[PDB]
């Protein structure tokens, strides 16, 4: 009953914000630009500092014209409407949002510990306890999101930031969607795609549970289970029903992974009648105190090294490009709701 009442309150609070989204809660000239933290085909993430409070934030800047060209309009509207409505310990918090003639802006809490991607590659692989600590946080986060009829659709190490306490905060909701029944978009990252995405089916939250299997494998092995030079070669491996495990994996880990990396979505853990509890009650999670993880009372395996809330050392160096704002409004109609 404890979990039922928690999730009922979570949905109440989400729906109130979902139905009346915040808009236009800051503007660009309230911030100083510090450094580029990441960059992609239609946006970037910047470290900024608020000029009055001195607080640091990670500002995601999306170019409206490039969003349109790359068919991401609805996805960007999803990202912001979802982020302004959710509230969970392992999700990066959206602090402000606004738009201008050229760009969309989402101003997020700044997490100086960096992406799990870097730490995983630097350390090689995580021990099973270390992987399990992160996996438990993802299990709880997906339980939360799925209860709101959301699908995340971009689980991978680059999207998991490590905070000052060593806990995960999930970033980048660019593919997240509130799904009415099932959905169809081909999106995600190739190595993490579930078979039903590759096969152009209408799919559901089971794709997130598949991706969790990929993530756990990658954390514990150091490399993902399905990889190749060309996407079609990755996709052939994904749909095949075959996966090889390192001999250092425990039997319990292999068993869990066979049930998450189940090609038949109707048999996949997380998508059965017992839902998330098939995962939470699996032997691989026997040592996990789910409440203590939620309450952030477990000592983390690893605390990132950083010098203070403005340190960028855990992020890498990118060419520093202009943040230009056109004198004319672009794509106003498309982004009305943002
Ligand atoms: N997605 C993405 C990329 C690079 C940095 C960040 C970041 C840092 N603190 C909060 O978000 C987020
Ligand atoms: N308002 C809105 C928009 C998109 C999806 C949904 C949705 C999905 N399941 C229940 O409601 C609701
Ligand atoms: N994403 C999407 C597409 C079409 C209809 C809906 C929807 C939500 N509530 C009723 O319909 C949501």
């Amino acid at each position: 009953e404890s979990v039922k009442e928690f999730l009922a309150k979570a949905k109440e609070e989400f729906l109130k914000k979902w139905e009346s989204p915040s808009q236009n809660t800051a503007q660009l000239d309230h911030f100083d630009r510090i450094k580029t933290l990441g960059t992609g085909s239609f946006g970037r993430v910047m470290l900024v500092k608020h000029k009055e409070t001195g607080n640091h934030y990670a500002m995601k800047i999306l170019d409206k014209q490039k969003v349109v060209k790359l068919k991401q309009i609805e996805h960007t509207l999803n990202e912001k409407r979802i982020l302004q409505a959710v509230n969970f310990p392992f999700l990066v918090k959206l602090e402000f949002s606004f738009k201008d003639n050229s760009n969309l802006y989402m101003v997020m809490e700044y997490v100086p510990g960096g992406e799990m991607f870097s730490h995983l590659r630097r350390i090689g692989r995580f021990s099973e306890p270390h992987a399990r600590f992160y996996a438990a946080q993802i299990v709880l986060t997906f339980e939360y999101l799925h209860s709101l009829d959301l699908i995340y659709r971009d689980l991978k190490p680059e999207n998991l930031l490590i905070d000052q306490q060593g806990y995960i905060q999930v970033t980048d909701f660019g593919f997240a969607k509130r799904v009415k029944g099932r959905t169809w978009t081909l999106c995600g990252t190739p190595e993490y795609l579930a078979p039903e995405i590759i096969l152009s089916k209408g799919y559901n939250k089971a794709v997130d549970w598949w991706a969790l299997g990929v993530l756990i494998y990658e954390m514990a092995a150091g490399y993902p289970p399905f990889f190749a030079d060309q996407p079609i070669q990755i996709y052939e491996k994904i749909v095949s029903g075959k996966v090889r495990f390192p001999s250092h994996f425990s039997s319990d880990l292999k068993d869990l992974l066979r049930n998450l990396l189940q090609v038949d979505l109707t048999k996949r853990f997380g998508n059965l009648k017992n839902g998330v509890n098939d995962i939470k009650n699996h032997k691989w999670f026997a040592t996990t105190d789910w409440i203590a993880i939620y309450q952030r009372k477990v000592e983390a395996p690893f605390i990132p090294k950083f010098k203070g809330p403005g340190d960028t050392s855990n992020f890498d160096d990118y060419e520093e490009e202009e943040i230009r704002v056109s004198i004319n409004e672009k794509c106003g109609k498309e982004f009305t709701e943002f």
